[PDB]
C-alpha cells in the first residue's frame, strides 16, 4: 500500500458540505478567461473558443497535510488534451492553441487524462508501466495531494494508483487542470483534509 497516511480516514470522514466544497472549488477570480466558474465553485464551463487551451486553479493552496477532491469530467468533454493535477499560482492558465498546459511548465504537475502521460515542465505512462491506449480514466478521478511527503497521485474507484510526481515538499499547491474542449463541465469536490 504506497496510500498517503490518513487517506482512508479522510474518505471515510463525513464528506465537506456545500459550503465547504465551495470554499474549496474553481476561483473565478483565478481561471481563464474563457472559463466560467460555476455554482460558486462546484464546476466551471469553458466557452466554445477556437484554438485555446484554459485552465482554473482552486480557491485554497495547500502547503501542508493530507488534501484530496474528486475531478468529475465526462469523457466525450475531453477532447484531444484532458489534464489533471495541480499548479503554483503562477502557472499560466491560457494558450493561444491546444495543448496539455498543465505541466508544460516549471509551475505545474499534471496527468493527461486522455493519454495517460505525466507532464511536469514537459513523458512517463501512469499508473506505472501500462500503456496508455490500455486505459481509460473514468468520468471520476481523485486527486491526492500529500504535502508531507510532497506527493501528487490519483485513486480511480477508490483504489489509490501510487505518487504520480515527488519533490512537492515547501509549495503551495492549487487544484487544476487545463481543457480544450467547448462547454466542458468539469467538477470538483473537496473531499477534505489531515493535518
Amino acid at each position: 500500500l504506497s496510500c498517503p497516511e490518513g487517506l482512508e480516514e479522510l474518505l471515510s470522514a463525513p464528506p465537506p458540505d456545500l459550503g465547504a466544497q465551495r470554499r474549496h472549488g474553481w476561483n473565478p477570480k483565478d481561471c481563464s478567461e474563457n472559463i466560467e466558474v460555476k455554482e460558486g465553485g462546484l464546476y466551471f464551463e469553458r466557452r466554445p473558443v477556437a484554438q485555446s487551451t484554459d485552465g482554473a486553479r482552486g480557491k485554497r493552496g495547500y502547503s501542508r497535510g493530507l488534501h484530496a477532491w474528486e475531478i468529475s469530467w465526462p469523457l466525450e468533454q475531453r477532447g484531444t488534451h484532458a489534464v489533471v493535477g495541480v499548479a503554483t499560482a503562477l502557472a499560466p492558465l491560457q494558450t493561444d492553441h491546444y495543448a496539455a498546459l498543465l505541466g508544460s511548465n516549471s509551475e505545474s504537475w499534471g496527468w493527461d487524462i486522455g493519454r495517460g502521460k505525466l507532464y511536469h515542465q514537459s513523458a512517463p505512462q501512469y499508473p506505472a508501466g501500462t500503456q496508455g491506449e490500455q486505459l481509460e480514466v473514468p468520468e471520476r478521478l481523485l486527486v491526492v495531494l500529500d504535502m508531507e511527503e510532497g506527493t501528487l497521485g490519483y485513486a480511480i474507484g477508490g483504489t489509490y494508483l501510487g505518487p504520480a510526481f515527488r519533490g512537492l515538499k515547501g509549495r503551495t499547491l492549487y487544484p487544476a487542470v487545463s481543457a480544450v474542449w467547448g462547454q466542458c463541465q468539469v467538477r470538483i469536490r473537496y473531499l477534505g483534509e489531515r493535518g
